[PDB]
């Protein structure tokens, strides 16, 4: 089984405590948990007192080394305000113990690469855009809206025109990460699905052989409750869950085993093609607060857990 679902709980604020709220969910298992006699199955539970190592080598250690090895695989990362989705992904970049998961990857990478002989020339290319009101906004070059997709000799589709930066350092790569965050269309979050490419370039010498594995870091918007029409929440609303739903489509063909899977429902998953068929490996890590104040929420993002695999 290649593609998993997992989902990860945090422990309360100490102002969330201090406000008084009462832990509702409970754990079955590595893989069930329940909320008010409701069960949700998925491929693996982290519960509260789980450290970022550990999220790390059960959700990520495999897809980086199988990008290592000319694969591809993307990361999905889904939640709420709060409900420490950033904490997952990123994390205190400068504590060795409680940094996220992108850090690591780009850490293990780059250990891999000084490991190896040079034998095998290696290269490493960024890439960071934004699907935003369905348009595919460059966030390393603000000049490029609009960007298109195509496909090329092998049918595979590519999105022409986005910048590719060499990145040399696991600094430049989490600089790239600042920068692209920047640059979005605008602890609450955007209305867009940010998309971050790490490709892994090498070529063994006399043997010119070549390998690229690509492996796409996906921050997705969750689908929020209805707050009091006013500007383009409406819109951000209707895209946002028509994505999420192809996406959804498709990884549950995908889980299954579907002939007819449906790249073409949205942008998203025909970027994201190449890199979730092929029997590659993908994880959706979906964050959920265990807090009662957050109820709702984690009820949401646990039915988005479950539509999407099966």
């Amino acid at each position: 089984s290649n593609i998993k679902v997992m989902c990860r709980f945090r422990p309360l604020n100490e102002s969330e405590v201090n406000r008084g709220d009462k832990y509702i969910a409970k754990f079955q298992g590595e893989d069930t948990v329940v909320i008010a006699s409701k069960p949700y199955a998925f491929d693996r539970v982290f519960q509260s007192s789980t450290s970022q190592e550990q999220v790390y080598n059960d959700a990520a250690k495999k897809i980086v080394k199988d990008v290592l090895e000319g694969y591809n695989g993307t990361i999905f990362a889904y939640g709420q305000t709060s409900s420490g989705k950033t904490h997952t992904m990123e994390g205190k970049l400068h504590d060795p113990e409680g940094m996220g998961i992108i850090p690591r990857i780009v850490q293990d990478i780059f250990n891999y690469i000084y490991s190896m002989d040079e034998n095998l020339e290696f290269h490493i290319k960024v890439s960071y855009f934004e699907i935003y009101l369905d348009k595919i906004r460059d966030l390393l070059d603000v000049s490029k809206t609009n960007l298109s997709v195509h496909e090329d000799k092998n049918r595979v589709p590519y999105v022409k025109g986005a910048t590719e930066r060499f990145v040399s350092s696991p600094d430049e790569v989490m600089d790239t990460i600042d920068e692209g965050k920047s640059n979005r269309h605008v602890e609450h979050s955007s209305r867009s699905h940010s998309i971050f490419l790490i490709n892994v370039k090498q070529e063994n010498t006399q043997t010119e052989q070549k390998l690229s594995g690509k492996l796409y870091l996906v921050d997705l918007a969750a689908s929020e409750k209805v707050s009091k029409a006013e500007g383009a929440v409406l819109d951000e609303a209707k895209n946002i869950n028509k994505s999420l739903s192809a996406l959804g489509n498709v990884i549950s063909a995908l889980a299954e085993g579907s002939t007819y899977v449906p790249y073409r429902d949205s942008k998203m998953t025909r970027i994201l093609q190449d890199s979730l068929g092929g029997n590659a490996r993908t994880t959706i890590v979906i964050c959920c607060s265990p807090s009662s104040y957050n109820e709702s929420e984690t009820k949401s993002t646990l039915l988005f857990g479950q539509r999407a695999k099966t």
